[PDB]
């Protein structure tokens, strides 16, 4: 793969990429459609209304949006005027996103209607910086300060050329949180994008131009913003987008072509959500759908759900890892060459090592801590010196994750070096998961780890010891956690116990509650 020039604008090469395919569907939702003509002038008319409200360069916007046709409108409008676009989940709390206004420096956010309560709640309470506010598809009214985004970028002409980044240039943000703190800003460069779409996109998954790509995986994970967003503009394929949860229901009438007249040849999620379709009754057979390639990420495959998949379908799931900061896949299975219980080979272009306690070689068959050296790597996270340099680690990058290397040059996973679950295969820490729970007036002590459902798949489980003299049953603990976390966060079982393992000086010993101690 050739490098990218060193002056280089992703969004410009991106829209120069499909210049050759102005007619073509590049996006289509539940309501509404974009050509890549289309998208190349509401990105470029987008990028030309940043500038007007006075947005420069190199500041940040916050990207706070469905899944939907304006999304990658904003993604690219923002990157094609050399603004930051920073992309966010959109299950957080006002809170998370009032750090997220505060840290970033947010000039402007653009947000979906459905998630303009929220983010109002996030701007009253904090010290932001924030000019105006883009509101796609507003479910209420609008008051000054607020703008519609159709009205917003029907307003201005196209922006007339680029502006003029470097390749090593930050081009956008994703964030990502740890077992404890605030969540990190990862910046990614203008190069970072092109490298994960040529060497994972085009050259492993051979992502091409007829095919119409569909992803569970929401664009504001690293995942899902290669899947459904950078490989397909890379090869000119289609993608249809889906703003709701993506349920075993929702996805089976996208693969059946019930939106936009196209029926998915790619799909991306994780094991949870394949587990949750060959589980549901109504699972198309394999004559009603137009797959032909089915990628997972987010936590291990367990083997007997590719193989289920693969007897059902006749397509194997190619499970790869990535993560936030190496903005997309590094080891992965190949679509032509499945190992299941194991996560694959190195991908072409990223040098993997295992290191153990001291940095040192580990024999194969021994875990080992996981580092990747490859070309799309985060420089940095922004405003965290220290944390940069535990990650960062002079052109090599540590991914959290211990892995096991086989005969065969492939890699079994081993586990984490942190204490968070990968749990419907999205991070969660049973620190906040354990720090709701104890705010309940009738639990004493609470601690959370990680146990495998009956598909092998990692859910919380929580052992709770309940405060001597009030009542307090299972039933009123869900109740109070519903609304107080996501529903991918809720522990699948809690069990009720006297005491909990402790050490001599009383920490708690989450090992033993692993071993099966309780």
């Amino acid at each position: 793969v050739t490098p990218p020039p060193e002056k280089f604008n992703f969004a410009e090469h991106l829209l120069q990429t499909n210049r050759v395919r102005p007619d073509k569907t590049a996006f289509v939702d539940d309501i509404s459609s974009l050509s890549f003509a289309q998208l190349e002038a509401q990105t470029r008319q987008l990028a030309a209304a940043l500038r007007a409200i006075g947005v420069k360069r190199e500041e940040r916007v916050l990207l706070l949006m469905l899944d939907g046709t304006d999304w990658p409108v904003a993604f690219l409008g923002a990157i094609y005027a050399g603004i930051v676009p920073v992309a966010v989940n959109t299950l957080l709390t006002a809170d998370d996103y009032a750090y997220m206004l505060e840290h970033s420096r947010a000039q402007a956010v653009l947000v979906s209607g459905a998630l303009h309560p929220v983010l109002k709640a996030a701007l009253t309470k904090s010290d932001h910086e924030v000019q105006r506010v883009i509101v796609s598809r507003p479910a209420a009214p609008l008051e000054p300060g607020e703008v519609d985004f159709a009205e917003f970028v029907g307003a201005h002409a196209p922006l007339e050329k680029p502006a003029a980044t470097q390749a090593d240039d930050p081009a956008f943000w994703l964030y990502s949180s740890g077992s404890t703190g605030r969540p990190k800003g990862v910046v990614h460069t203008h190069a970072n994008p092109y490298w994960t779409s040529e060497l994972y996109g085009r050259n492993t998954l051979h992502l091409r131009e007829d095919d119409v790509c569909f992803s569970a995986a929401k664009l504001f994970f690293a995942y899902g913003l290669g899947n459904a967003l950078t490989f397909p503009m890379t090869v000119g394929a289609t993608t249809l987008l889906m703003g709701e949860r993506p349920t075993p229901d929702a996805v089976f009438k996208r693969w059946l072509g019930g939106v936009g007249g196209v029926k998915p040849t790619v799909f991306y999620g994780a094991p949870t959500g394949y587990a949750g379709m060959l589980a549901a009754p109504n699972l198309p057979s394999r004559d009603q759908v137009a797959l032909r390639l089915a990628s997972s990420a987010g936590e291990a495959l367990p083997a007997e759900i590719g193989q289920r998949f693969q007897r059902h379908f006749g397509l194997d799931i190619v499970d790869g890892i990535g993560s936030t900061e190496m903005l997309h896949i590094f080891l992965s299975n190949l679509p032509d060459r499945v190992r299941y219980g194991t996560t694959g080979w190195p991908v072409p272009g990223y040098q993997i090592e295992l290191r153990g306690d001291g940095g040192g070689p580990v024999a194969d068959g021994e875990p080992g801590d996981l580092y990747i050296h490859g070309p799309s790597s985060a420089t940095m996270y922004w405003g965290n010196r220290a944390k940069s340099r535990d990650t960062f680690q002079g052109g090599w990058t540590k991914s959290g994750d211990k892995y096991v290397r086989n005969d065969d040059g492939s890699y079994t996973y081993a586990g984490r070096t942190d204490d968070m679950l990968k749990v419907s295969g999205i991070y969660v820490s049973p620190f906040e998961i354990e720090a709701t729970l104890v705010q309940h007036p009738g639990v004493l002590e609470a601690a959370v780890v990680g146990v495998a459902d009956e598909h092998g798949l990692t859910k919380p489980k929580a052992y709770v010891v309940p405060r001597p003299g009030q009542t307090l049953s299972e039933t009123e603990l869900k109740t109070f956690i519903k609304d107080r976390l996501a529903p991918y966060k809720y522990p699948r079982s809690t069990v009720f116990v006297a005491e909990l393992p402790k050490t001599a000086t009383g920490k708690i010993q989450r090992f033993k509650l692993r071993e099966g101690v309780l």
